[PDB]
C-alpha cells in the first residue's frame, strides 16, 4: 500500500520557520521534499490581514534586528529593489507617569519625579552591592529582575509590565532564556544619567506589511512542490509508518518529518498518549490584536514613535505601535473616503458623511490566560478608552476603522517546567524522525523572532542532509552573541556544482 | 646641698594642660606642688592678643566644645556668670568654585557643578563596592580618604586642603587618628540629596557651642589661673625654665632658682625637654617627630557686618587662589572682639592694596577676620609677603571687596603649631614617653605628648588633669592612650568637687 | 532621729566585691565607712566548705588569670608566703566520646573518629567562606557560635555543652557578653593539627596559676577581710540586712540597729535589694533578669592518685552520659584539700552505688572530685537523685570505677547560682543600675549588677574598688562598663600603695 | 597558461587534519579535490617509528578521549575488527617525592609528607578565600594555577612541570585556552580525602581508552588513508610542496608540478606557509607565534614487566632528577610494541651507563619505555648528551634498576613540537587567519592554526573536517573559534554516513 506522494523531507507549515526549510531543500536541490499549509497565503503567524477600510495590521510583529546573513540573502532576493524597503531608527519609549520614558528605561529615570528616583536609585544600590558577594545565580524570572534593577525599577516598570505581557506572575517564569549575562546593575551610567539630566536602524516593507516579505520568499519557491490552502491542511500523522494524511484525502509518505505546527497539536494527531500527556506541562498565553484606523494628519504628541510599553494600570494593553509610520502604504491615501463609526470616547460622531483623510493607524496586543483572563465582548472598547487614557487619542478623535483578532497560541510562555517538558519531547520525536521545531514547534521563545525561526527550518534540513548542529534551536546565547555569516543562499557546493556544469 | 624649693609635684607650662594638671593638684590639695611658666600671662597657645588698634585675635578663633563635664565645671567656676558667655550654632562653609559647601561637605554635592557631582558620586560608587569585600584597614591618611570619600571627593577638597592645612602629603600621615575629625559619606544619604537637591549640616561634635564674652578664648585660661593660690604659681621671666636634670630631680630656673621634684609634669615641647635636658638619646628620638609652624593673619576692617558674610564661622579654603586654608568672621564670635562704633580708626590700606582716599581717623562699626597659614620643610612662606598675599588672597575669594577699608592688620608666627601625625609618629613616641616615664617625668600636651586626636583644649585640659589622678590616685591616663575611648562617651565621672572634697568637708564640720 | 550608726560609705556584703570595696576604702583612710554580712565568715559564694570526714570544696572556683595589679597586691598581702601558694600549670580536656580533648577542642579534634572530623572541617570551611563576606554581626549566642565554629564543632560541644550549663537554650543568650573578637574561625591551624596530628608542643613552664596551700581559695578572702579594721566590720547574725529605706537612706538590720549612709555599696542580689527596699517599680524591672540555681557536688573517695587522671584542672562534659557540666580533681590543688593517708575513715558506698564489702574504717591516701550541674525552669533537677545520678555519671565518663571506695559526699544548691546572659538582660540592666544611681546606690558584683563577662573574683573584686573609686575620687567604672577594654589590657596603673599614701606617709615623718 | 592540475580543494598536508578533510571531501563526493603530502606514509606527526631492532613508538601520541563521533566513524571504518583494537583504563600519576601521585594530583596530596600536606592545603584554603571575593578574571597561565590550586600545590606540582612542559614560564602564557570555568578550588574534596586518607567512592563502570593493536598510532592514519581514492592522494618527493602563489592560487611541488585551485586547506606550520606564500606581512605576523621542539626518546629493554609499573599510565615528572616532563610504559597498550619473547638480542648497555656481561644476543621477554623534553631559547638542551641523561633520569626515577639490559634506544628530534599558547598568541592568530581566509586559504591543524587546545588528533581531524564542511556547506567552524563549545558537549550530529548520502543512494534504485 503505497502513498498518493512519497518525498525525502516533508515540511508542515508555510510560517517563517517552515520556509527556512523550503528554502534551505530548495537551495540544497538534492532530496526530494514538499510543503504543505492550511493556509492558501504563506506566511503564517508572520501575516499580515486587512480591514473592509483597508488598513493593514501584522499579526506577528516584524524584524528589528537580523541575526543572520542566510536571512538578509532571502529578504534581499524576495524584495530585491531599494524602493521595496523603508529603513527607519531603533527606537522606543515606555509609558510612565504621563511622561514617555525613552528605551532603556533604567537610563531614563530622570523624566520621572525625584521621589521615584530615590526609590529607583536606592534600589540599584542594594542590588549593587550584593552583586559584589553573589555566589549562585537566579531561580526565577523575579529573582533575576530584582538582582539586576533592585527593588524600586522592578515595581515601577519590570514586574507590572511582564505580567501584562505573559500574563503570567514572574515568580512563575525561568530566566535562563534571558541569557548568560551576570545579573549586575550599571549603577554609575544610572545616577550620571539622573545628575546630568540628559539621556542603530531596521528595515520594513514599503507595501503589504510584514506578510509580504513571506509571500515573495514563497514565490521563489517551485510552485509544484508546495500545497497551501485547504489541500494542504494535515488531519493526522502516522509515525510508525511515516505517513501524513491531508483533509482531502490524500496520503504523504515521507523519510524524514519537518514539523512547525503547534507541538501539542502534533501530539494529537499523532495519537501519542505519551506526547500528549508530556505536551500538556508546557504553558501558553493567547493574544488579542486589536488594530485602530483614525482620520487627521500625525499629531504632534506621537512624531516618530515605535514600539510603545505600558507598565501601568490605565489599559489593558502591553504594547502599541503607531504602524501608520512604517509605511505609508499600510493605511488608505488621503483622497479614499470613509465615514467615521464613533469617536475615541465613545460617542456617535457628529456627521456620518464619508470624508478624506489623511490617515494614521494604531495597533495594540492584549495577552491572555487562566491567571488573566478578558471580555472579548468588552476588550475592543477598553483599548480604545486606554489609549485615551494614555494620550494616545485625543476624546474627539474620529474613528475610521477598527481591528480585533485573537490567537489561541499567542506566546509560548517560559515557564520553570518548560525545559523539563521540552527535554523529553522534543529528543522523543527526534527518534521517529520527527524535527518538530518553531514558534510552537519548539515552543522557545528567545528564539521565536521570525529571523530565528526562519532558520530554525533552515537548520533542521542542515541537520537533516548535512549533519550541522542545530544551535539555534538549543545555544540561543550561542547564535544571539554572534555574527552569524557562515550559511548563505550561495554557499561553495552551489558554486562549484554551477562552474562544473559551465564548462561541460 | 638642697634646692631653693622643693615639691612633691612639679608643672612646667601654664596652657590649659598645666592648668589642668594645677586645678586637680589644688582640688585634691595633698602633695606639695608648684606651677611655672617663662610667659607672664597663663594660656599657652590657647591666648588672646590684641592689635593697638583695640582688636583682639587668637591662635585660630579657637572654639569651646568639650568632651568632659570635668572641663565644663573649672570653666563655670571661672566665668560663672551668665553674660560672661556667648552660646552659637556652627555656621560653616568650604569654599570650592565660587561657592559655600555647607560643612558636611559629601552631603553638599549638590551645591557643586553637575560635572562635579558626577566624578564625586562615581568614586563614592567605587568605594562603596569595594568596602562591601574589604578585609584590611588603610595604612595612609591618603588610603584612608579615597576608602571613605573615593576619588572624586578626594581630588576635589580632602587632598588639597589636607596638604594646605598640614603642610605634608596625605600619603605621609597615618590614619588611626582622624575618628571624630572626619566625616564619613554614606552612599545613600549622599545621592539621595543630589536627587533631592536639599541639604545637611549637623555633623562633628562643633554643632551649639559657647564662647567666651570678653578677652577671648585667653580671657578663659586667666580667668582659670585666677582660681589658683597665686604663691604656688611663678609666672614670667622668673618662670622660665632652662635646664631639667632628670638624675637628681631638679629644674633650674631663668634667675638660677633650683627646684626639687618627686614627679614632673612637662607640657613644654616634648623636643625641649629633650634639650632642656642635655639628654643624647632623646634629643635623637625626639627628631624623629615632625610639625609644621602657622602663621595667623588678622584682619580689621570698617563696615557694618556685610550680608554676603552672614553668620559664617570658620570657612575651609581648598584651592589655590588664597594661601590659607581656614578663616573665621571673628567679629561674630562676640561683640568686644572689636572696638565699639564710636571709636575712630583711621584706614591703612584698602583690601586692594592702594592708599585710602582720607587719612583721617573715622568711626565705624567694625568686622573682623582671623586667617591662618601652615609651613614647613615642605611648604615655605614669604613672611614679608605672606600678610599681602593673605589680604589679595581674601579679595579673590569674594570675602573683602577691593573697595574695602582695612583698619588693622595682625601678624605673627609661631614655630611650633600642629604636631603633625607622620606615619613614623607612634614609633617615635612609642619609645621617647615609656623612656621619660622611667624618669618619673609625665611629658603631656599638644606638644608635650604630640598627639592631635587629643590637642584639642578639652583634651590637654584632661591630660594634665589625667596626670595629675595617676600620679596620685593610680588613674588610668584614658585620653593619653585611648583617644577613641574618650572621644566616643560622655565623661562625666570626675569633677571639680569629688566625694573626697564633699567627705572632707562634711567631716570639719562635725569636728 | 538618728541611726545607731552612721557612715558616709556602707558596704553591704562581704564577697570578693565587698571585699573590693572594703579595701580601697580602708586604703583611702578619708571618707568613714563600714561593711557588714549575714554571714560570720566572709568571703561569699567564693567560700570553701568543709565535710565531716574533712574533705574541702570551694562553693565558686577559683582564679585562674588575674586581669589586675591591685587584685594581686591584695592576694601578696593576704597570703605573703611563698609556701602559702601553689603553682599550677593551666590547661583543660573536654569529655568527648571517650577521648580527654585537650584545650582548645577545634585544635584537637584530631582525636575524634576521621568520621567526625570530616563533619567538623566541613562546618568550618563554610563558615569561614561566610564570614569572608559578613556585613553584620551575631544576635545571639547560637549564632555566633556557628559563625566562629561552624555548625559540625557547634553541635559536638559549643551547643550541647552550654546548654548543660547555662540551663537555656543557646538561641536564648546574647553574644556581645564574650567580647568584640570577630566572629570568625582560624582554618589554617585547625587543618594543620589534623594534618599533623600533633598538637602544640608543652609551652611549659607555660601559663601557670597559684592555688591557696590551705583552706582553699575561701581562704584567700578569710586573710583579705583579716588586713581590715574590725571594728569597721559587722559579719553575722547582727550584720543581716533586713530593710532599706533608699529615701531617707538608712539600713536596718536583723536585730533591729539602724545604719545612716551617705552612699551604698550593696554587693547583694539585685532582685533581693529591690525587695529589701519596697521599691515595686524596681522589683518589676528586676523580675525581667534571669539566673540559674547550681549544684555543687563533692565526692572524696580513697587510693592513691589513678593514672588515667593526670593532673588537677577543669573538665567539661558536653555530652548526655553524666548531669554535670564541669568537674575538677580538686585533690590535685593541694594536699590539704583532704584528710592525709593516716586518717581513717569507713567507706560509705562504692561508685557503683552497692555497698562496701567493710565498713571499717581504714587509712588512706585520698583523692577528690568536684562538680557542677546547673538547673532552672528549662532544665530541672530532682534533688533527691541528683548525687547518684552524678556518681553514676563520674562512672560512665571513666573518672571513678564502679570499684572505687567513696569515703566522702558533698552536696549543696544555691538559688543565685549563674546571672544569665539572656537577650533581655542589657534591656533591664540599663534601667535597673541607673535608677539605683540616681539614689546614691551603686549594686556591683555577680549579682549585684549581673554580669557573667566581669563574675570572676578578681572582676567583682575591682567592681567594688572601682565603685569606691567612683563615690570617692570620680574615676570611671571600666569593669562595669567596658569588660572587652579591661580584659583586652594590662591594668597596672591602680595599686594597694598609691602616690597619695606615699606622699602623705613621707610627709608625716618630715 | 594552465597548470597541470585542476582542484577545486586542494588540501596539503597528510597528518589527521589534512587526512579530515580529505575524508569528509570524499563523503560530499561533490567539488573535485586532492591531498599532497611529502612524505610517502600518512601520519604527519602523529606517525609510528620503528627502531632496526624492531621497538616501536609513537612521535604524536594518541587519542585517549574522543570528543566526536564522526572521529570515531572513521576510525571505525579504518579498523573495524573487535581484535583491532585493545581498550584500557584512562588512568595517570604524577612522580612526587618517591612516590607515584594518581591522577588527580589534589585529591591525592595524602600521600605526600605531612608537612607537605600542610603547606598544600594552606594554600587552597587562601585562594578559596579571594574565589569567594573575586570579581576579576585571571590573566596569565600562573595567575590562574595560583587561583585555581594555592601557592603549595603550584609550587609542587604545577609551576615547575609545566615549566618543563611548554619550555616556557608560566607567567609568560595566558590562560584562556584553559577553559570558562571560574578558578575555584573544590577544598572539601581536598581535605575529606587528606582527613580519610582514602581516595575512593561508590563508583560505576570506569572509564576507558582504545588503543590500536599493530602498526601503533600510526596505524590509525595509515589505514584512513587507504580508504581513499590513490589517485586523489600524492605521497611522498612527488607531493612536497615548494610555492604558494595566492593571487593567481597556483601551487608548486618539488618535482615542478603546478596546482591550481580554488580553496585551499593548508595543514602546514603557519610560518612555512607564510614563507611558501613569499607573503612579507604574514611572514612578519607569523613571527610574533612561538613553539617549542621536543625530544622524543624510546628504551627497550630486557625481562619480563616489573610490578613497580605495570598500567598503561602516562607519568608525569615535576622534579629535576630527570629532563624529562612525561613517560609512558609503552609495551603495557600493546604486544605488539616491542619484538616477541623468541626474539633474540644483544645488550648495548646497563642503566648505569655501563658495557654489558656479555654481547651475545639474548631472548626476551621485552618491555619498553618512551618520553619527552621540551626544548627552546629559554631551556636549552644538549642533544650529544640527552639520550644519557633521561636514561639516568629514569634511573632517579626508579623506573629502572641499574642493572636493568637496554636492547634497544630512540631519539628524535621535532623542531615544531608544542604551538605555545603565549600572551602574544592571539593577538597574532586574530590577524594571520583572516587575511589567510581573505585569499581563499584555511589554515587549519596544530601548527596550521596554531591552538594547543584543540591539537589532539580528533581536534585536529575535526579542524579538517569542519573547514570542507564550511567551503561547501557554509558551516560554522566551532572547533577553530570554540573549543570550549566542543569540549563541553557530545558531539554527535555529523556522520560518516549522513542524510545527503542516504537519500541520494536510495534515489539511485529507483
Ligand atoms: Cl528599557
Ligand atoms: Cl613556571
Amino acid at each position: 500500500t503505497h502513498p498518493d506522494i512519497s518525498v525525502d523531507v516533508l515540511v508542515i507549515g508555510a510560517g517563517p520557520t517552515g520556509l527556512g526549510a523550503a528554502k534551505r531543500l530548495n537551495q540544497i536541490d538534492g532530496p526530494s521534499w514538499m510543503i504543505v499549509d492550511s493556509n492558501e497565503t504563506p506566511g503564517g503567524l508572520a501575516s499580515t490581514d486587512v480591514t473592509p477600510e483597508g488598513f493593514l495590521y501584522d499579526v506577528g510583529g516584524h524584524v528589528i534586528f537580523s541575526h543572520y546573513k542566510y536571512f538578509d540573502d532571502c529578504l534581499d532576493e524576495a524584495l530585491p529593489k531599494e524602493d521595496d524597503w523603508y529603513t527607519h531608527q531603533r527606537i522606543s519609549y515606555v509609558r510612565c507617569q504621563g511622561q514617555w520614558v525613552p528605551y532603556p528605561f533604567q537610563n531614563n529615570i530622570s523624566m520621572l519625579p525625584k521621589e521615584e528616583q530615590v526609590k529607583c536609585i536606592d534600589g540599584m544600590i542594594d542590588a549593587a552591592l550584593e552583586a559584589r558577594v553573589a555566589n549562585t545565580k537566579p531561580k526565577t524570572f523575579d529573582e533575576w529582575i530584582v538582582r539586576m534593577m533592585g527593588t524600586g525599577i522592578a515595581d515601577l516598570f519590570m514586574r507590572p509590565y511582564n505580567f501584562k505581557v505573559w500574563a503570567v506572575p514572574t515568580t512563575k517564569m525561568q530566566c535562563a532564556w534571558l541569557g548568560e549575562r551576570v545579573a549586575a546593575p550599571n549603577l554609575k551610567a544610572v545616577t550620571t544619567n539622573v545628575i546630568l539630566g540628559k539621556t542603530a536602524t531596521f528595515r520594513f516593507p514599503a507595501r503589504g506589511g510584514t506578510g509580504g516579505i513571506w509571500i515573495a520568499v514563497a514565490n521563489t519557491l517551485p510552485k509544484e512542490k508546495t500545497r497551501f490552502g485547504e489541500k494542504g491542511k494535515v488531519t493526522k500523522v502516522n509515525a510508525n509508518n511515516k505517513t501524513v494524511t491531508l483533509q482531502d484525502g490524500t496520503t504523504i509518505g515521507y523519510k524524514k518529518l519537518v514539523s512547525t505546527m503547534a507541538v501539542d497539536f502534533l501530539a494529537e494527531a499523532m495519537n501519542d498518549q505519551e506526547l500528549v500527556g508530556l505536551t500538556k506541562q508546557l504553558f501558553y498565553s493567547s493574544t488579542h490584536v486589536i488594530g485602530v484606523g483614525v482620520r487627521g494628519s500625525r499629531p504632534e504628541r506621537i512624531g516618530d514613535k515605535c514600539w510603545l510599553y505600558f507598565p501601568e494600570d490605565n489599559c489593558p494593553f502591553y504594547r502599541a505601535t503607531i504602524f501608520s509610520n512604517y509605511s505609508p502604504y499600510n493605511q488608505p491615501e488621503a483622497s479614499k473616503k470613509l465615514p467615521t463609526m464613533q469617536l475615541a470616547d465613545g460617542s456617535r460622531p457628529q456627521s456620518t458623511e464619508a470624508k478624506e483623510g489623511p490617515y494614521w493607524s494604531i495597533m495594540l496586543e492584549v495577552s491572555e490566560s487562566s491567571m488573566k483572563p478578558v471580555n472579548q465582548e468588552t476588550i475592543l472598547a477598553d483599548c480604545i478608552q486606554g489609549l485615551v487614557n494614555t494620550e494616545m487619542l485625543k476624546p474627539t478623535d474620529e474613528i475610521v476603522s477598527t481591528y480585533h483578532r485573537r490567537f489561541d497560541h499567542g506566546y509560548p510562555t517560559p515557564t520553570l517546567e518548560r525545559e523539563g517538558a521540552l527535554t523529553q519531547i522534543l529528543p522523543k520525536l527526534q527518534d521517529k524522525d520527527i524535527w518538530s521545531r518553531g514558534r510552537f514547534g519548539s515552543w522557545r521563545y528567545e528564539v521565536g523572532n521570525q529571523d530565528h525561526s526562519f532558520m530554525l527550518g533552515v537548520e533542521a534540513v542542515d541537520n537533516i542532509v548535512n549533519g550541522a548542529v542545530e544551535l539555534t534551536l538549543n545555544y540561543p546565547d550561542f547564535v544571539n552573541g554572534r555574527q552569524n555569516t557562515e550559511r548563505r543562499l550561495v554557499d561553495g557546493a552551489q558554486v562549484f556544482a554551477k562552474s562544473k556544469a559551465q564548462l561541460e
